[PDB]
């Protein structure tokens, strides 16, 4: 997934 400002969220299926 994407990483910004040391935070997660999960958008797709890595």
């Amino acid at each position: 997934w994407k990483t910004i400002k040391g935070k997660t969220w999960r958008t797709k299926q890595c």
